[PDB]
DNA sequence: TCGAGAATCCCGGTGCCGAGGCCGCTCAATTGGTCGTAGACAGCTCTAGCACCGCTTAAACGCACGTACGCGCTGTCCCCCGCGTTTTAACCGCCAAGGGGATTACTCCCTAGTCTCCAGGCACGTGTCAGATATATACATCCGAT
């Protein structure tokens, strides 16, 4: 009957296993470590993983005690990890090695090459923002400009 | 090859007394001469460790072998321990005291040092016997016979 937990460690058979590796410098996220607005930029590319916007799931998985998340899941209101207005990059589609302020506001590289990518798109309207590189060391390149999802967020 | 339970590591999260650094106030470490001297240099004397060889034999060399036991294996059985319990004084922190350990001051007397002469203990001969050396023997012991 504890046999659910070590599965739930594991990895399970249920996809992708869980147990995350996000390596490289990962940080401006991941705020409150429990069942909340979460996010996990994973090493791969690709990987969204976030917890707002929460659910409910199936109670009773082998006949252990009832879980609290049967017909009524516990609340929650606190911090949750993104923005409405106008998102200022983002914080889901990005890669474990930028270091971002608690307003948001910087982006910090890796050691290595790196990218930020936003959640809003657009289609009509004046867009006419701007971009302000506070420094940029030697052997620190600095393209901008606009991409896609599909773009690989450690691909140049 | 896989769980349940059971432990340890670490992330906070907080409160506290020990290493630290500054100020103030000493006491012994230099500096410079000064004065006596201990050892360093060169010479000469003597004596023995070393190179050398001769001849003799006690002992090392190495084979042969027959068995004593070191060791692997078995079985055995018994008691050390881990788990649990009840049981209790080491430890903590608090009191109070008197006594004696460390410090001050002092007078006094034991001793380093000098000078003094004489006597006894090591270098050096010299006579002499205690025990090693080789011979013959009664005896206790390993081995072999029953």
């Amino acid at each position: 009957g504890r046999g659910a937990k070590r599965k739930q460690q594991d990895g399970g058979t249920t996809g992708t296993t869980k147990k995350a590796r996000s390596d490289p410098l990962f940080s401006a996220q991941r705020l409150p470590p429990h069942g909340y607005p979460l996010e996990h930029p994973f090493n791969k590319d690709g990987y969204r993983y976030i917890l707002a916007e929460p659910d409910p799931h199936a109670p009773d998985p082998e006949k252990l005690e009832l879980d609290c998340w049967a017909g009524k899941p516990i609340p929650g209101d606190l911090y949750r990890a993104c923005l409405y207005e106008r998102v200022l990059l983002a914080l889901h589609d990005r890669a474990p090695q930028l270091k971002i302020s608690d307003d948001r506001l910087t982006v910090v590289g890796e050691k290595g090459y790196s990218m930020v990518r936003a959640s809003h798109g657009v289609r009509k309207g004046a867009w006419y923002f701007e971009i302000t590189v506070d420094e940029m060391p030697p052997d620190t390149a600095a393209r901008l400009g606009w991409s896609q999802p599909l773009g690989n967020l450690q691909a140049p």
